[PDB]
């Protein structure tokens, strides 16, 4: 319902896939390209207006329907064909079609990771993409670095303490260990950024994403407390498109629907300028709820003890 | 998990209820109170605080283990006993109690009755509530009024008539179909309010849930455009404390997480001063999805021609 025109009026998200697609006219032509959660149809007639021969869109939504009546209005009946169900459903795609040339999918979710349709992507690439076909986007890189933010944790953590009186503090270990999707401001930031993790369609296979083990480093810039960690993440259209279109959704550029990720630490770190944090993130699903993210952090200031943080996403 | 953060701490809300229970401890002196949906608790804690001799907190939610653990920490292990699960499956209540004299619960959803849990408080009512016994709250009165708001109906309705170029107008009706929630500036209000629906706990039977059928009339004070009805509810702690206890959910006071319910009309209104606008409302659950709420309205402007408008809740 609403997820749709907040995906569509995310500005920045739309402007990128409009770029990649309609400025590679001479990729699109002719070409059978299938997207993968289509919603209301914008990707779909965009790449119908880049000239594809035949869009396919699958949405597991009853948007189906309507957006079939949009595809209708703006003259791409016979082009664009949308489906309903999951991609692990699909006895075949019409029209005999068998392989495509283009996978276009919106398969980030937040914290890039979390309810995302990335497992779909990749059965679809194996099933229905042709040996060198294009995956649009095919690369998101995940960044994080070190924050300043002792109001939001003394409004979000602390506030259990006390709570008309009654001491409330049983539920701070649960608050921590939910991660906050939220925008933070670039000001907050008092760590350089460390890239963590790459995620290539072109590559990446299923097996590989059962447990992501990674390593991060950043460097303090201040002589600041750090209540939080910050991360985010940029979706490159690498292969295919002419010239490689971009977009972010960190704090240094327009905010996304994403937002960012906030991870609240149990004890503020007091840094140095050039301290260094460095660790590990080990990223998971969670054993009891499918859905959920485990997201757990090793990591050390020079050296010293090692500091461990367990989170979920849920 | 966030829910219950965003229940405490809306203070409007959670004050009303600290005073309704507190400032009423001769009532609550010695007596066994159950309460429907306790959350992480503070509903419970405050009927302890105030003398019960037994609180019972039923809430369906996982967070029952964690809400213990707060019971305990605060010294009422003793007098507040947690069940999980649904009212509708519980064999009995704990140490033999067979009846109850108060029953708090926080029923109330959006727009009222959108997702609320009226009939599981009827039902608990119905099984275990003393005759004479005391509903915290009881009463919940639902008011209309007409309002200016072409800048949200332009971003928001006429935004699908052009998308990139693409005519999305398909879309129009479904966006207009949907209530939102959200905040009014009471300054945007250009009609009186009117009082359209009473819910009383002590005497409403779940059979009169089915469908609610009631009247509205308001009249303009402006000459001006109305491009949407905003509805609010109040709720009042009648019968039991020694002073009624009330807090409002409408635009003139401090906002609530319930914000407003606004309507948007597909045709606007131009109303002149002391035109009368007034007909009928009718709430009944979805006959396809029982989550969803049907909300139709017919109405009159000085008497012309009916309009009729249908809105779904979903």
């Amino acid at each position: 319902f609403g997820i749709h025109e907040e995906m569509l009026k995310d500005g920045i998200r739309t402007n990128a896939y409009k770029n990649a697609i309609l400025q590679n006219k001479h990729l699109f032509k002719d070409k059978v390209v299938l997207d993968i959660g289509c919603g209301t149809g914008i990707l779909c007639l965009f790449a119908a207006k880049a000239g594809a021969k035949r869009v396919i869109g699958i949405d597991m939504s009853d948007i189906i329907d309507k957006a079939r009546q949009i595809v209708s209005d703006n003259g791409y009946s016979h082009v664009i064909e949308l489906i309903k169900g999951k991609v692990e459903d699909i006895a075949q795609l019409p029209f005999g079609i068998e392989k495509v040339d283009i996978i276009i999918s919106e398969w980030m979710g937040y914290f890039l990771l979390y309810e995302s349709m990335l497992q779909t992507v990749l059965s679809a690439r194996d099933r229905w993409l042709r040996p060198g076909g294009y995956l649009f986007p095919d690369k998101c890189t995940m960044y994080i670095c070190g924050i300043e933010d002792s109001e939001y944790k003394r409004d979000k953590i602390d506030f259990w303490d006390n709570v008309y009186g009654f001491n409330f503090s049983a539920i701070k270990a649960d608050a921590l260990r939910e991660p906050l999707v939220d925008f933070v401001e670039s000001q907050q930031i008092i760590t350089t950024q460390s890239k963590f993790l790459e995620i290539d369609l072109n590559t990446i296979q299923p097996e590989d994403l059962k447990q992501i083990t990674t390593s991060f480093e950043f460097t303090s810039q201040y002589q600041e407390y750090c209540q939080a960690f910050v991360a985010w993440f940029d979706c490159v259209f690498s292969r295919g498109p002419h010239k490689p279109v971009e977009f972010s959704t960190g704090p240094f550029t327009e905010g996304t629907h994403w937002k960012q990720t906030v991870f609240y630490l149990e004890n503020d770190l007091p840094l140095k300028p050039n301290d260094v944090i460095k660790g590990t993130i080990t990223i998971s699903q969670n054993k009891s709820n499918h859905r959920d993210l485990d997201i757990s952090m090793k990591y050390t200031v020079n050296g010293g003890a090692v500091i461990s943080q367990d989170y979920i996403m849920r």
